[PDB]
DNA sequence: GACCACGGCGCG
DNA sequence: AAAGCGCGCCGTGGTC
């Protein structure tokens, strides 16, 4: 019911837009509208009308900004009601839900989206009047970060497509050998990808023991953890786990990624979703480039396909022991602080215990394993689970958990203060005041309450680490531009950059310093930096 | 074609 | 699977 006005809109109007599909790098811009001052302006031809905007201001601003960047236009994102709602409550993840919560409807019409953006901005900006810590997060982190993310998304990353095509052919041959061996040991063929058929074979036909059951339907589970258990109670299991590895990698990375190269960039473009997680982390999708393989030799082969443009180098920067350092700061544990002031490495230390070798003997595959144990235990893994992953007696696992925490005695104190203030206020918060609402801290079913507790005390540590990385991205991005380097990926506590070969060294030193200095804590932040033609060689 | 739930699993 | 947390994507199996 807004007065139809002629295009263009006045400066500072709210934009609405419709995409043929959710990925801005692939979408056709179907319709473009703007709203301000009781007027809605609808664009005659959406692509041309992009040239008239000075900024993208409205719901999903970053997506329109990426599509503008793809078309050679600098149209930075500004205000986005989604960002306001997400700071108020990170359960606010989609326009559909935000619109109904704060007074409107997310439709499929640009003009209605424009009007909705204007109202939703007014209401939410008012709900934020007075929330000085959240306002600071919005102005100094989330709103400027969206500009960085738009540039990352539009830049993309070079992928060695030919290499991966070749790899698909080798991997397929190994899958068919493993499959043939599985069928032989079972005495007939069947779909190894059907967990239902595999369950029957393993537990009915071959009589193997069934260790555990699935959550929703109570089937006998065929998970890696259950199969690792009985990995000698039959050799078929050995093969199935290998088949699972290869097919996971082929179907998720090797085959799909080469078909996602963009015609106009020649590169691979992810999306960095800014209002997607309960803790303040980013997520990555279409495709997810935050879960590229790294653990196994085949995974590393896949990771080697992510390469630098000709004449450039990749620079990979990864915070050291990051959530332990954050925990040191948040809890104030004297022993934990000392650890890092002394340059100790808890992942290496735990790996030493796990595999029984001196710390100078811990290799990379060993240290990485220690990480799940270290964060497993910190965030509340059960002795039974630990016992089974480490392959030690139950009593040895309880003992490790007890020693872990008694090493750093103020941590349990910090957990209980976090939970207690979380029961009273209904949310928990990061160092910078980012909040997560956690009801159920007072639930009357113990299992439900204890799950809420593990959610609640993880969020301040994981979310503070997320705040620190976002703030560093915001500080680092202008310096990279001035140096002619590019930011490509964020993987929670890691940045991957692309830099001209002749500046790569200065870029690495500079990026390390900004990341280490982003916000001084009671413990040094240390960053490991590597340079290489490919993502794997850049982390060594 | 489009959904979706589930078990499962890659990374942080 | 189990008292780690946070994600997104796969294939299967099922429905419309
Ligand atoms: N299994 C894991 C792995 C990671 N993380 C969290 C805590 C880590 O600190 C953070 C970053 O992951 P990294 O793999 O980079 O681990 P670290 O930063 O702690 O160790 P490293 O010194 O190897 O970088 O993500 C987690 O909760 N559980
Ligand atoms: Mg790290
Ligand atoms: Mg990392
Ligand atoms: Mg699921």
């Amino acid at each position: 019911a807004l007065e139809e006005a002629p295009w263009p809109p006045p400066e500072g109007a709210f934009v609405g837009f419709v995409l043929s599909r959710k990925e801005p790098m692939w979408a056709d811009l179907l319709a473009l509208a703007a709203a301000r001052g009781g007027r809605v302006h609808r664009a005659p031809e959406p692509y041309k009308a992009l040239r008239d905007l000075k900024e993208a201001r409205g719901l999903l601003a970053k997506d329109l900004s990426v599509l503008a960047l793809r078309e050679g236009l600098g149209l930075p994102p500004g205000d986005d009601p989604m960002l306001l709602a997400y700071l108020l409550d990170p359960s606010n993840t989609t326009p559909e839900g935000v619109a109904r919560r704060y007074g409107g409807e997310w439709t499929e019409e640009a003009g209605e989206r424009a009007a909705l953006s204007e109202r939703l901005f007014a209401n939410l900006w008012g709900r934020l009047e007075g929330e000085e810590r959240l306002l600071w997060l919005y102005r100094e982190v989330e709103r400027p970060l969206s500009a960085v993310l738009a540039h990352m998304e539009a830049t993309g990353v070079r992928l060695d497509v030919a290499y991966l095509r070749a790899l698909s052919l080798e991997v397929a041959e190994e899958i068919a050998r493993l499959e043939a061996e599985v069928f032989r040991l079972a005495g007939h063929p069947f779909n190894l990808n059907s967990r239902d058929q595999l369950e029957r074979v393993l537990f009915d036909e071959l009589g193997l023991p069934a260790i555990g059951k699935t959550e929703k339907t109570g089937k006998r589970s065929t998970s890696a953890a259950v199969l690792e258990a009985l990995r000698e109670a039959h050799p078929i299991v050995e093969k199935i786990l290998q088949y699972r590895e290869l097919t996971k990698l082929k179907s998720t990375y090797i085959d799909p990624l080469p078909d996602l190269i963009h015609p106009r960039t020649g590169r691979l473009h992810t999306r960095f979703n800014q209002t997607a997680t309960a803790t303040g982390r980013l997520s990555s999708s279409d495709p997810n480039l935050q879960n590229i393989p790294v653990r196994t030799p085949l995974g590393q082969r896949i990771r080697r396909a992510f390469i630098a443009e000709e004449g450039w180098l990749l620079v990979a920067l990864d915070y050291s022991q990051i959530e332990l350092r954050v925990l040191a700061h948040l809890s104030g544990d004297e022993n934990l602080i000392r650890v890092f002031q002394e340059g100790r490495d808890i992942h290496t230390e735990t790996a030493s215990w796990m595999f029984g070798v001196p710390r100078e003997a811990v290799d990379p595959l060993m240290r990485r394993a220690a990480k799940t144990i270290n964060f497993g235990v910190l965030y509340g893994m059960s002795a039974h689970r630990l016992s089974q992953e480490l392959a030690i007696p139950y009593e040895e696992a309880q003992a490790f958990i007890e020693r872990y925490f008694q090493s750093f005695p103020k941590v349990r104190a910090w957990i209980e203060k976090t939970l207690e203030e979380g029961r009273r206020r209904g949310y928990v918060e990061t160092l910078f005041g980012r909040r997560r609402y956690v009801p159920d801290l007072e639930a009357r079913v113990k299992s439900v309450r204890e799950a809420a507790e593990r959610k609640a005390f993880n969020m301040p540590v994981q979310g503070t680490a997320a705040d620190l990385m976002k703030l560093a991205m915001v500080k680092l991005f202008p310096r990279l531009e001035e140096m002619g380097a590019r930011m490509l990926l964020q993987v929670h506590d890691e940045l991957v950059l692309e830099a001209p070969k002749e500046r790569a060294e200065a870029v690495a030193r500079l990026a390390k310093e900004v990341m280490e200095g982003v916000y001084p804590l009671a413990v040094p932040l240390e960053v490991e930096v590597g340079i290489g033609e490919d993502w794997l060689s850049a982390k060594e």
